């Protein structure tokens, strides 16, 4: 289960670089130089890294400090063969964004958040990123009167439309991926799920430029089925990026390593990505727990990739097993994939087998055989 | 707080008619004749009722039994002045639908579910309904291998497209409203939230024919903010119906009377519907607890309407209060409603006030004043 | 992974006998004769069955019907070698219990619930049960004014004290196990978690006669860590019974087969029961999904046992692995098991190494090595 | 609704002093001098303040710095008439406590956490505190192998027993209050609910010295009914302190002002505390949102008290209303308070009215009238 470049495993600088500050605790690790993280990730077999503007260039840097930070980072990339497939903006840490970036009630802040984004889009393109993620973690409210959501959606649409006009005007080959989250750090976050983000995108001026960046734990924070949401994003053609991690249920976002948290959901996720031929990076947005020293940071990162590869092997064995293929037919998964009424409306209307002569009790007596199928899946997952 | 016809309060037959069977208990009340429910609802000041096919006509009825059931119901409507604004299909109770209607793995069941729906669309139109709700409560799975979600979405789209072709072919003035729910009775339900349903609709052949029917408790079963989801549905132009009830958090769907459960969310909901000028029925999809006799059924139904009207009064007083209007300005709600960059992209790019000369620390020092605004809202809700 | 009598796997009659009625659906399977269930369970390698009074004897049976039902059941037990280690009362299905049994507001109902219980305690003893479970599924409320909880706890204590006096008066060797659940079918259930039940027991007149019967899914309905709660019950000496099943998070109680739901929690549960030498039955309180026919019922039941045995093997391999034993020492699990201050209070107070000369920064620099330990656990679970 | 000294409203220094750092954001407010907070709280009508050691004396202070900090604080208390009824230890912020204080796997850390606690117990007594809270926010785990919970409970018991021996040895009139929380900042926290804490206390050497400090939002993080848990703590005689705030469901702990979050639960809480004659401080453990400036901090704190007093008035009006008193009798709340079987076991056994001659169908036909009672409660809460 050793990673390869074709596995396309990628990590955010802020993942392994998380110093361990939480709502109730100070940092437990020193800050990492991005150069060190690139080298250590490469050694573990990662293919690339990602960044927020502020992870790579300290907020408020002069042009000369900006250039030096980028130069050093690029040297580490060149030294290792690491790629930068995705970048994003920090529109959440600085106090100025306490009510939002794109949907701050203050218009001056909205305009600033756009200009900060556009600056980093240019950098992302310089570094070869083809995806630009937007996580509006400050967009939302703790109280009902604070945020008129229709007006906030109008501002959010205006912001993303301006970004689309910008990339089009520059001739860039970069696309956007909107990352939903239901809550945390705001009491409620706007576009709280994959579904709300997909629906929003369809209202944009240039919807082809935007997809989703779903994150395992984010959908699980609302108790939703992550594989199901990924399926709807694939069905819509909008899975432009994915963030992989673990989460134990409906609680604060834990950002556990991938494979931890809901292991069976991880299995069905990998099965779906691999069956569908998803071609994007397998990006980990996780935090090594603050209990760990740097050895444990690198162990946790390695574990992300390892668990993906173990699950990949088990899912492939499941799908290739003739006994599972038989059980899939026994449960009529083949029939689910066939059109209900390719004969057309009128033919359906005229078909007595669909109504007057449909034997409902005979149909109801048929078992689905789902339990035997699921125990085959369990046996395969556990290597039993 | 006495209801009027213009309040347009409506109830499902299955609400006040719920006999009290639950996962662990037998019925505690006798079945109600729909005629009795129409009369009792009218006496309380309801404006209309709604129905599933099977609530009005016992499943498996002959044509003559069907006609008699409808005739009696229509007499009660005529006797009372009650309307029937919405109808829906039962595609969940009968064992034949144990794996779904429109997305059953068995194709024969899918075709039958369409024919059952189309039959009741014709009835709905005969009774003057302008909305047809679809709640796919059996669409989904308990296990991962049981349901390929992309194939199920293809079947779901095919079904709704056929229904759209049917209504168009008949020249009917009826539109569809898809009701999301995240889980229960399936482990996970397809289209689990307002967002997923909105996104799905945009993929239909005739998207103008479909909206959402959000239900208070359903979105709260995923821990989501119901007012926020209603706002996104209004923003999209897709709020075709609403189902009102109460829910205490993330648990089994409780179907409490409206106002019970999350009272502050109920307040912000009413504020939003009334401010936005929502024109549809205020429909209650609730269950009087099985602890109650029929006196308690009618009390619970009356309480639905009463709580809506109390909340309406308090929300209107909030919005009309000059002190609240001042607090809204103090929190910059007026600025949220103004375009970020009506000057355009290039002007924003050229505006040093948005970047080089934006004083981030001065902007960050500004309080939002959200707590004072929310305590005004609390004072108004409580009549303090 | 084939079950043996020493595995002591047991099943409730109402598990495999669940006909499939849910909040939104009719039965999908015919009722099973208890005799058939005993025979089929035995064939799968179960060691015993359990029952509610009403599962074995139809409610309202004459004395002669009661005797015949028991006679047939006993013949099936004798024919198979199956045991009956536990019994319980149905104080939830009949409408009379809609506000509770032991804590019904009506005193007449409370007295009846005690008499119904005592009758079945005598039967349980006749059948050789050594544990008597009490699940107060109707004890609680949907609204705040309905149930004064201090008065209800007084009634609950009075009821359990009377049962204790009864068993003591008869000289029976049976003990009670109180089964917590947080909600469903009441909005909130009294004694909602293992902790609340443990605390309650300590207030009883004869606390040695009562323990807990924790159920996997019940604690997971409150988002709690089931292994942790089992650990506290073991620490208290109060784990008198356990109910095994699966649950996917905070939602309606799903009663999935054991191993489904939170698989990693299942692994840590089995590890804990086996490490602690738990000696009671491994009882499954689950429902084969209503999608299944009887073949799927028996498959689901077999899967319960299979998953327990796979997990047992993997947990034992984890604990026996010298690399894991080393990692446990590296994470200081050995030190957690050593007294903080066996030297005593005054010695601790006088120990400068505990205060003035404790190097907090050196201590804080030490990693816990928990991630490497957990990835060993993951590798073992998956057989990697 | 203006606060008075007899209202006994108290606040933690860390509440109004929270600078606004969260998992994704820097501070938005400057640090407050404790002196300023005492004066501002007093002006709003608070009666007292509380503290962690580290809120009053910067961690690592010399003896002279410690004395000066305490002297200034005491002057502010004397200047205002503010009391200090409760104190507590910070055993969570410093990296040394990343795996716990009392249950850290490292024994040296456990001993240090005891010595840090004991130092501040002496200070608490000097300042006149009669309650000493313990919130073990770092006690727990993210992974299953990291923490043997039985061993951790042994260490937790050892620690609390040593603290009990210490206070007894000094002749102090201070008692302990253990504050449960289910998760955050650990993945799972030990003693996660009121129930688990109550049960734990009964195992201590001197259980009379310990009670619980339940917090509204903490129990609501597990989806539990806070009023119900407070009722069980009162029933046990163990409500030694309470922490008041708001929470919107099962999510990260929000620490909203009291009255926000679940307003109806707040109403039933106040009703219960006032009806039971709870005599302790009404302590607010909340955080003014980081959106606010200092004006909003003081507004949020004022709102805590205001909402308590509005709710107190409405609950008292509910209980005094003859119509509610009649509805309580109609729902048999009076009968819930009467013993089930003061006649004794044998009399119950011999009572045919409890069994052979109990008319179950007549009893089941009786409505509980809970909906009318709850709508009276709603009407009273809203002043309708
Ligand atoms: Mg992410
Ligand atoms: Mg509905
Ligand atoms: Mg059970
Ligand atoms: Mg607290």
């Amino acid at each position: 289960y050793q990673p390869t470049p074709e596995d396309r495993f990628t990590f955010g600088l802020w993942t392994v670089g998380w110093q361990g500050r939480d709502p109730f605790g100070d940092a437990t690790r020193r800050a990492l130089d991005p150069v060190e993280s690139v080298r250590r990730l490469a050694e573990l077999g990662a293919h690339g890294v990602t960044f927020h503007d502020d992870d790579l260039i300290p907020f408020g840097s002069s042009d000369s400090e900006r250039e030096e930070h980028v130069k050093r980072f690029r040297q580490a990339l060149d030294d290792t063969g690491m790629k930068v497939p995705m970048a994003t903006t920090n529109l959440f840490t600085h106090p100025v964004f306490k009510d939002g970036g794109f949907t701050a009630n203050d218009r001056d802040v909205r305009r600033y958040a756009l200009r900060k984004t556009i600056r980093n889009i240019d950098l992302a393109v310089e570094l070869g990123a083809e995806t630009y993620v937007a996580w509006g973690g400050r967009e939302g409210a703790e109280s009902g009167g604070a945020k008129d959501v229709r007006d906030a959606l109008d501002r959010m649409k205006e912001a993303f439309d301006l970004l689309g006009e910008y990339v089009t005007s520059q001739g860039y080959d970069i696309r956007f991926a909107i990352e939903p989250k239901p809550n945390e750090p705001r009491g409620d976050i706007l576009l709280p799920t994959v579904g709300h983000a997909l629906a929003f995108i369809e209202r944009l001026e240039r919807p082809e430029l935007y997809g989703v960046n779903p994150e395992v734990g984010h959908e699980q924070m609302a108790g939703l089925n992550f594989p199901h949401g990924i399926a709807q994003a694939l069905w819509a053609g909008k899975l432009f990026h994915i963030d992989l991690n673990g989460q134990n249920g409906i609680k604060y976002d834990q950002d556990l390593r991938f494979g931890a948290g809901d292991l069976r959901a991880a299995f069905w996720l990998v099965d779906l990505l691999e069956s569908a031929g998803y071609s994007g990076p397998r990006h980990f947005d996780f935090k090594p727990p603050r209990t760990e020293d740097f050895d444990g940071v690198w162990a946790s990162a390695a574990g992300c990739m390892r668990n993906y590869l173990i699950l990949k092997e088990r899912a492939a064995a499941f799908r290739a097993d003739p006994e599972v293929q038989e059980a899939l037919r026994a449960s009529r998964l083949d029939e689910l994939a066939r059109p209900t009424a390719a004969d057309g409306l009128q033919a359906l209307l005229d078909d007595r087998s669909a109504f007057e002569e449909f034997d409902v009790d005979a149909a109801a007596a048929r078992g689905m055989a789902f339990e035997r199928l699921d125990q085959l899946a369990m046996d395969h997952l556990l290597g039993a």
